[PDB]
């Protein structure tokens, strides 16, 4: 209905979006643009080959459904959806509020302890909302976090993985890195890595590989207790852990020198090896380190999310009809 235009290392689309500049030509690409109607700077994601197989058609539908159901200040909020193709029988695009820049190029600059408080509070306030819809992030690296000059923070994901530029394994939880089991606390492990890297300014677990990563993590959190060893669903990995020369639990006070006491304490809470023992997003919000901004009423919980469709593995063709239904019925926010 609106007028579309074309331009190219990929081709792009309505008239309202101008000044297209590239961002990420990842495996599945993205553009940063300016929406003339709202007057905001927007991020425009284009899904390449969304229907070449039912698997990334499932990804397509999953993405749109989720982004539609996502409405949180600290989480990406869908703005527009459109296609130039001329009928339901016929590329697709996603638009969202574009924050200043990710967190990579800002770890290198400026941080005070209160800035870390505000940042990690935004992240945990987003993760409460995410986990209360029974959704797990997994890929919670700094480059998937959006920030602007006002230190506002929006959570995000365009991994767009298996790495073995900031390597992803450095922030992946031990158990999800070795399929030992997992509950949502893997994201909290990532948060611990991130807060530590901010306060200390350097990588916490700069693992060169799976093995080196694991060894670095243990050199801090120590070897597992007799209990946690039971929790492993891998007898080869079990014998390997039991073989590693035991490592005692280091005192985080020794490591996080000159760090806010409450900061070191929360780090103690967010880096428990046992998945069923780490602190939860809400329990961390309740932490005194965030009592400056901690507001239980200003930390809403996402309404239920109907994920029933995952078991519905449909034909190659008909899934685009349901994706089209979810496209046309989109409702922009005033
Ligand atoms: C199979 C599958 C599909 C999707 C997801 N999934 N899950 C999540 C959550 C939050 C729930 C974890 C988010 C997503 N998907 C995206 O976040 N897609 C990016 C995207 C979406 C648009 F609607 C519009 C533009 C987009 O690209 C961007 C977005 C932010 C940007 C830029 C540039 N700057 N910034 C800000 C700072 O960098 C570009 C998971 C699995």
């Amino acid at each position: 209905r609106p007028t579309f235009y074309r331009q190219e290392k990929t081709i792009w689309v309505p008239e309202r979006y101008q000044n297209l500049s590239p961002v990420g030509s990842g495996a599945y690409s993205v553009c940063a643009a300016f929406d003339t109607k709202t007057g905001l700077r927007v991020a425009v994601k284009k899904l390449s080959r969304p229907f070449q197989s039912i698997i990334h058609a499932k990804r397509t539908y999953r993405e749109l459904r989720l982004l539609k159901h996502m409405k949180h200040e600290n989480v990406i909020g869908l703005l527009d959806v459109f296609t130039p193709a001329r009928s339901l029988e016929e590329d697709v695009y996603l638009v969202t509020h574009l924050m200043g820049a990710d967190l990579n190029n800002i770890v290198k600059c400026q941080l005070t302890d209160d800035h870390v408080q505000f940042l990690i509070y935004q992240i945990l306030r987003g993760l409460k909302y995410i986990h209360s819809a029974d959704i797990i992030h997994r890929d919670l690296k700094p480059s998937n976090l959006a920030v602007n000059e006002d230190c506002e923070l929006k959570i995000l994901d365009f991994g767009l993985h298996t790495d073995d530029y900031v390597a992803t394994r450095w922030y992946r939880a031990p158990e999800i890195m070795l399929n030992w089991m997992y509950n949502q606390t893997v994201d909290i492990w990532s948060v611990g890595c991130i807060m530590a890297e901010l306060l200390t300014g350097r990588t916490l677990f700069p693992g060169t590989d799976h093995i080196d990563q694991l060894k670095l993590i243990l050199r801090l959190v120590g070897t597992p207790g007799a209990e946690l060893l039971k929790k492993i669903s891998s007898e080869s990995a079990r014998n390997y852990i039991q073989s590693l020369t035991q490592m005692p639990k280091m005192n985080f006070a020794n490591v996080f020198i000159g760090a806010n006491p409450l900061a070191v304490d929360l780090l103690e809470k967010m880096l428990v090896l046992d998945s069923d023992k780490r602190i939860t997003a809400a329990q961390a919000l309740a932490h005194a380190y965030f009592a400056q901004y901690h507001d239980p009423d200003d930390e809403p919980v996402a309404d239920p999310y109907d994920q029933s469709f995952e078991s519905r593995d449909l034909l190659i063709d008909e899934w685009k009809s349901l994706t089209y239904d979810e496209v046309i019925s989109f409702v922009p926010p005033p």
